[PDB]
């Protein structure tokens, strides 16, 4: 409920922030073997591969959306809201969305819009949690994500 949004926000905000700045957080999210720390380490491995694989489509979509400020993020979130609430729900579709978020975050860092990374992460979290709540809960939350992408 409140915890599923708070946990997802902590993982996504930290992943987007460290991808843009290019530096991992010196202060951990929790204890050594916590669900959130494991999900973030999985995101660093999986999410980075998604970005290089989907590079051309990610660069295309970014250029078409034309994100330059916070209002652009808030307004074009309605585009994301509608496209994501329709279609098959899976971990591959979930990880590609977060990877696009990190791709956008990296772009925002270059145009001196580092303040946009947090409301950007809030938009991704609110879509994922609100539209796909039942699925995520039945899939053991972020543990299901860790289990799904194991090496
Ligand atoms: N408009 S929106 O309500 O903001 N939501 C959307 C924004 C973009 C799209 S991309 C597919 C629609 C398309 C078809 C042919 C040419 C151009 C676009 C879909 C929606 C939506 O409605 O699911
Ligand atoms: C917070 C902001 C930055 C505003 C923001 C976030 C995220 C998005 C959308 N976000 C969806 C999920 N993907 S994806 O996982 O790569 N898979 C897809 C990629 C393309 C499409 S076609 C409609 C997208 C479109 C519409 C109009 C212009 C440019 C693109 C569908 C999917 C899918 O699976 O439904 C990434 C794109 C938009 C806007």
């Amino acid at each position: 409920e409140d915890e599923l949004y708070r946990q997802s926000l902590e993982i996504i905000s930290r992943y987007l922030r460290e991808q843009a700045t290019g530096a991992k957080d010196t202060k951990p999210m929790g204890r050594s073997g916590a669900t959130s720390r494991k999900a973030l380490e999985t995101l660093r491995r999986v999410g980075d591969g998604v970005q290089r694989n989907h590079e051309t489509a990610f660069q295309g979509m970014l250029r078409k959306l034309d994100i330059k400020n916070e209002d652009d993020v808030k307004s074009l979130s309605r585009v994301m809201i509608h496209v994501f609430s329709d279609g098959v729900t899976n971990w591959g579709r979930i990880v590609t969305l977060i990877s696009f978020g990190a791709f956008v975050a990296k772009h925002l860092k270059t145009i001196n819009q580092e303040s946009c990374i947090e409301p950007l992460a809030e938009s991704i979290t609110d879509v994922l949690v609100r539209t796909k709540r039942d699925w995520l809960v039945k899939q053991r939350g972020w543990d299901g994500f860790v289990e799904f992408f194991h090496v």
